[PDB]
């Protein structure tokens, strides 16, 4: 880990004593989700290259800001465009700005993400939930807590069974109905592969059997060290594609569909997360 | 990585301008399968240590060589000897090469490799078409892509679910025919582990259940910058040995079985390659 | 890998120029399991920080030390303090003292560890033997053995099926019939995972339908470094808590009760390794 806790520190008073603006929920917005930062009012943007010590972009989008601001009643912190281990970014960086947000004294992390529909009744368009995460990366060494652990953030050992919040979730069931949808609002296990490439059907096939519902190429790092931070989660998925899970199936996952997808049912996610803002604590 | 977009076109250039051959089909010969280069005729032989920006072998058994040649109508390319992950190079090294066959005009992959059978109908000798991998590296981020993506070579996000050619597969049943052979030609998907070391049982019975056929320690990223590439992908695995499935057996996988198989059944594999060469489009 | 065939032999020659010691069995002790090293007799303490090359350890619990002596009959070096891939250290480093050990003469290697149980049978207190094992690291390239072999330790790819002595399991049951305890003597697969958090329910359903028993965040590396030396091996895990599989269950494995557990049934299994001592050849 290149960071040492003053760098945390340095980031986080620097950010303090530039905006009035202090935060309670921090909200990463996923792929084709970064409108929610059109939502917050009083807003405050930061682009990612001049805060001290944050991972300075490649060249994915060109797209990297931190907004400030208020969404439907929360002090919020929103990350328009997160890191990826797939761009070469050690986990390390990519969890960054999440010790970053705890130290400015947010204490409520929602994570967003696209993924492709591993389990048979999911359908594009559709929003599962995250009740669990299998995180494939980690169980090899590819963890973002890997090297010594500094108490201050956390203990060395920390438990994730309970990562995701269990009242967020049935609260997120409930203010579900008042949407009174069409399709029900899905729930299931997140798995994480590093990607870049998508999955073949042999290795689709070895995902379900494990027990997954959705794969994803991010988001498990993020929920990893906010847990460790002390940090209340809760987060989803918008499927953005059905995995191929046959050989004789013509068609091919693409960076295309995803993003058309993200196109779609653009804004149904945004008002689900904008009004369940109101669901979380204080 | 590395290796910047400059690095691979220089080599490929230099290799255009060493060579008057033009090749159209790349070989990736796997253990004890080198022979196939005694088969190429006008052949010239470059080591990879007279080739820029090559991987320099360290000590394996210091034979490194690109043979460019013809193959039973083929302007081909051989690799004779291939870099592993397990011997400590980082897989954007490990496939530099196949990149430097795209600059260099091929637009056919050939990859062979050596392989236990998991799947108990497997015998020795046995030939494994490949119709799909599972790449467990990848799961965790050694992906050969991993780092920013270079938009001269391929997509940010590829998809593999169609890497092994459906077209060339089928004419391979085909052509296996015409051998009329005594064992039949086996099909399946070959999974990916680093090694250097050889699975225990329970790692067995592991392989077995996610579904995979035949166990190497190569390929797999060769396979992914190929496709990245455009290049269309063929390959197989000859079966050397029958990992160990059970406890009871008194049996151990040694380099020196898997070195004998490559020896016996040597050139009924070299012919299947020679001859297939004819089905290759152009 | 840092380590060049030089460092492990000035390190050994150190240690056999500073100790009458000749070890023939060398023992790591795992969480709570380091009171081995009160029953030496004859004993010679050497800080890790003292003996060069060693890997100098960072903040765990500032415990790191070689003890030479003899065990119920046996000359023996036990590791009271291991070093993790968690922490940050490169597998390399992790195992640089297994080979140490095979340079000073010992051709025995007992590991001990502290694991949570998968298995539904086990119970806390429970020991278990371990029959085999699943690196999950090392399928993705995290093995001890990844980078040039050196012939003078071992081959380039050597065998694990038969890593666990199928002789030393056979007398730990046998003298477990001695000990004529309440519980029996439990045996099964142990898989490694490089934590350092904990499991999530999924993950743990994972780790079961691999037909794993137990899972920790060690061993695994020492044990194939051991065998690609030639050592016997033998060793077991304190099952210090049973791992959730329910999302109903409102419980978490913490650092707290795994240490706790290893105080109470901690003598417990000191006295089966002493008394194992007699059991080993020589
Ligand atoms: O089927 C899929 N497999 C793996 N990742 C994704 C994604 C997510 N979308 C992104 C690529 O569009 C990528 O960053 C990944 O995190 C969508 N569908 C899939
Ligand atoms: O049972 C096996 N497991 C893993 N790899 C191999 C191999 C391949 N052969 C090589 C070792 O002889 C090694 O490079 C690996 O890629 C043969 N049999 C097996
Ligand atoms: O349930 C578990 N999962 C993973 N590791 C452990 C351990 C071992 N104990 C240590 C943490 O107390 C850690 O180093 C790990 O190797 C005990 N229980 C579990």
């Amino acid at each position: 880990n290149g960071y040492t806790y003053e760098d945390y520190k340095n980031t986080a008073e620097w950010l303090l004593s530039h905006t009035k603006h202090r935060p309670q929920v921090a909200i990463i917005c996923g792929s084709g989700l970064g409108g929610l930062t059109d939502k917050l009012t009083q807003a405050q943007i930061f682009d990612y290259s001049e805060i001290p010590n944050f991972p300075r972009s490649t060249v994915p989008g060109h797209a990297g800001r931190l907004v400030f601001g208020f969404l439907n009643g929360r002090a919020c912190v929103m990350m328009q465009g997160r890191f990826h281990m797939y761009e070469g970014y050690p986990l390390w960086k990519v969890t960054f700005p999440v010790r970053v947000f705890h130290l400015l004294g947010v204490d409520t992390l929602v994570v967003t993400n696209a993924a492709g529909g591993l389990n048979p009744k999911f359908e594009v368009g559709d929003i599962m939930l995250i009740r669990d995460h299998i995180n494939l990366p980690g169980f090899s060494g590819q963890n973002p807590l890997r090297g010594p652990n500094d108490e201050r953030f956390g203990d060395r050992f920390p438990a994730m069974s309970d990562a995701y919040d269990r009242t967020m979730r049935q609260r997120a069931l409930s203010t579900w109905k008042q949407m009174g949808e069409q399709r029900e609002l899905q729930e299931g296990t997140y798995v994480m592969v590093a990607g870049p490439s998508f999955e073949t059907v042999a290795e689709c096939r070895v995902l379900q059997k494990l027990g997954a519902d959705a794969v994803g190429m991010s988001t498990v790092p993020e929920v990893i060290v906010a847990r460790h931070c002390g940090l209340r989660v809760f987060g989803f998925s918008l499927i953005t594609n059905k995995v191929i899970m046959d050989y004789e199936s013509l068609e091919k996952a693409n960076h295309e569909e995803v993003l058309a997808a993200g196109k779609q049912a653009a804004q149904k996610l945004e008002q689900f997360v904008s009004i369940l803002m109101a669901s979380i604590p204080l």
